[PDB]
DNA sequence: CGGCATACG
DNA sequence: CGTA
DNA sequence: GCCG
């Protein structure tokens, strides 16, 4: 078992679902307390279990796995012995956990805002709706649309939506393309939102595209919310339903074709996979990775990539298709 | 012990 | 601060 | 919380 998640395949479905879920509750709780280091360790330990070829049945099977020390091992031990880990259950039922989860799920609310609201004594969505002058415009939209946004987006909804985005994109810039990224590209049958990456095969033609796309989608009556030069838009969109519609979150991002493989890689995720890939790049290869490129700070040069395959090759990693990046 | 990804709106 |  |  290699130490970095980007060095091993992680499928979407696996053989240690209950154990990984438990560790991820502790990760999430660590994040609510601003403990990013402990969040990372618990996430990494969970991901290791996702990468195993069979179920963990005995404590000795953790021997030598990376990211399993005293704490993560005791969590697995208790689950294996009793079907339950008392620490995890105590977190699950804490008012702090439940409220921080509720608040941070709102579009426009992060951990820092949720925490402040918590310290002010706020506990429920109706507590937030009573004092709406305290909310940003983004938070107001998040709160109004919270119920629809809490419902998973189905993969079967996505093609119709991609077609409406493609129509708007084609008018904004003929020849521009739309690629489905995120968890759906990794094989997920549901997600909390849809992610589209937009480019054009002629370098430079994509400059100024996103505002033109957004104005057209808004003219079609499809945009319930958006922030508005820019290149990422975090939208709420009107998705058709039988006799009606529902609000869904859609992310749109533009990249020049030169950057497209880096953007595709980044936006395809998973989040842990990307953090691990960027950590690997910098710490093991001395190269700086982001969704725009890969930089050699000694040479002061950017690596040209025509494909995700190029990027794994420039990092000395075995290629993983999107379906094996579910770290 | 230091480090923990790295951007844009 | 929020967002990916 | 864990590695290196
Ligand atoms: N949410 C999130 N995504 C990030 C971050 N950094 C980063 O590179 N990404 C990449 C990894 C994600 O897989 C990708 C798209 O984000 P997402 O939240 O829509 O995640 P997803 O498609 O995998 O999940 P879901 O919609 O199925 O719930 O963006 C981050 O801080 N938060
Ligand atoms: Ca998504
Ligand atoms: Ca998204
Ligand atoms: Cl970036
Ligand atoms: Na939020």
């Amino acid at each position: 078992m290699p130490a970095y998640a980007c060095q091993r395949p992680t499928p979407l479905t696996h053989h240690n679902t209950g154990l990984s879920e438990a560790l991820e509750i502790l990760a999430e709780a660590a994040g609510f307390e601003g403990s990013e280091g402990r969040l990372l360790t618990f996430c990494r330990a969970a991901s290791v279990l996702k990468a195993l070829p069979s179920p963990v049945t005995t404590l000795s099977q953790l021997q030598g796995l990376p990211h399993f020390g005293e704490h993560s091992s005791r969590v697995v031990q208790e689950l294996l012995e009793h079907g339950v880990c008392e620490e995890v259950e105590r977190v699950r039922r804490s008012e702090r956990y439940q409220t921080m989860k509720l608040f941070t799920q709102i579009f426009g609310v992060g951990v820092k805002t949720a925490d402040r609201w918590y310290r002010e004594g706020l506990r429920t969505l109706d507590d937030l709706r009573e004092q709406p002058q305290k909310l940003t415009q983004q938070q107001k939209a998040g709160l109004q649309h919270h119920q629809d946004l809490s419902t998973p987006v189905l993969r079967s909804d996505v093609d119709a939506l991609q077609q409406v985005v493609e129509e708007a994109v084609g008018q904004a810039l003929p020849g521009a393309t739309v690629t489905l990224t995120g968890g759906f590209r990794r094989g997920k049958l549901q997600g909390h939102d849809v992610d589209f990456l937009i480019t054009h095969p002629k370098e430079g033609q994509e400059a100024g595209l996103l505002p033109r796309v957004m104005c057209r989608l808004q003219d079609q009556g499809l945009i319930l919310y958006h922030q508005h030069a820019f290149e990422r838009s975090f939208c709420i969109f009107r998705l058709p339903q039988p006799g009606s519609w529902k609000a869904v979150r859609v992310d749109l991002v533009v990249a020049p074709v030169s950057q497209f493989p880096f953007a595709l890689l980044g936006w395809t995720g998973s989040k842990l996979f990307q953090r691990e890939l960027r950590r690997f790049s910098r710490k093991e290869k001395g190269l700086w990775l982001n969704s725009h490129g890969l930089f050699d700070p000694e040479q002061k040069t950017f690596f040209q990539a025509a494909s995700e395959e190029d990027i794994f090759r420039h990092l000395g990693l075995e290629y993983l298709p999107p379906e094996q990046r579910n770290a």
